[PDB]
């Protein structure tokens, strides 16, 4: 019954950089994949994602989660301009692909009991939309789950506001959502900020194929806020939903 993480550094072009860990119950056999990417405001470490990388490796899977390069590029004393450069969406999902490579090419560690032909994304708060644009965009991605996001990226940030601006297509994840034949899971809190609540009815409205679950009495984190002392009864029903749905759409 023993989980272990391991730690690993991809480096990225400049000086940029991605640390992530593996978190997999050794067996002698490839799991189904779960990649994890943080919120805009969160990091690997923060709050639930250590308990919930450990959730789901206990239940079965191979989970990776990482920084996404800007964590890093803070933590390393880079000024204002390039941490901004370094938060738009574009951004998110070359660092995602950095990892998928990775992992793809099986350079993760413990790589071989990863089973790559089933791998699952889990997003939050606006990894949820570059998620599902990620998933949208490739083939070995099959199936995608957002916690508390999941409409188009929508600034004190100019670079935010060119790459929205020069993307519309590309980022419009009501149509994407429509279109895509992979397995799309929506978790929403319902306390949580309005704008947030208009955009997920409309994406719900677009893509009625998908799969919309409202948590009523939860907030934008499902109560697991920094530091993580325990769960709570939210967090575990968006586990056990996240769990249930990844399960029924695998023998599908």
């Amino acid at each position: 019954a023993v989980v272990v993480k391991k730690d690993f550094r991809i480096d990225l072009e400049n000086e940029l950089f991605i640390r992530g860990e593996v978190t997999l119950v050794e067996d002698q056999i490839k799991k189904p994949v779960l990649v994890i990417s943080h919120g805009f405001r969160g990091y690997k470490d923060w709050g639930f994602w250590p308990y919930v990388a450990a959730w789901f490796a206990e239940r079965g899977f191979y989970v990776v989660h990482f920084d996404f390069s800007r964590v890093g590029a803070l933590n390393s004393g880079a000024d204002e301009a390039s941490v901004q450069k370094l938060s738009t969406v574009s951004r998110e999902l070359s660092d995602l692909d950095a990892i998928l490579s990775n992992l793809r090419e099986h350079r993760l560690p413990l790589a071989e009991q990863a089973e790559t032909e089933r791998i699952s994304l889990l997003g939050h708060s606006r990894a949820g939309g570059s998620n599902i644009i990620f998933a949208a965009e490739h083939s070995y991605i099959g199936s995608v789950i957002a916690w508390n996001g999941g409409p188009p990226p929508k600034n004190p940030n100019p670079f935010i506001n060119d790459d929205v601006e020069h993307n519309k297509q590309r980022f419009d994840t009501a149509r994407l959502l429509a279109s895509l034949t992979a397995p799309v899971l929506i978790i929403q809190g319902g306390k949580d900020r309005e704008a947030l609540l208009e955009g997920q009815q409309l994406l719900k409205e677009a893509a009625p194929n998908q799969t919309y679950i409202s948590i009523p009495d939860a907030d934008h984190s499902f109560g697991g806020e920094h530091p993580f002392h325990h769960t709570t009864p939210y967090l575990e029903e968006a586990l056990e939903v996240t769990h249930s749905f990844i399960t029924k759409h695998y023998l599908e």
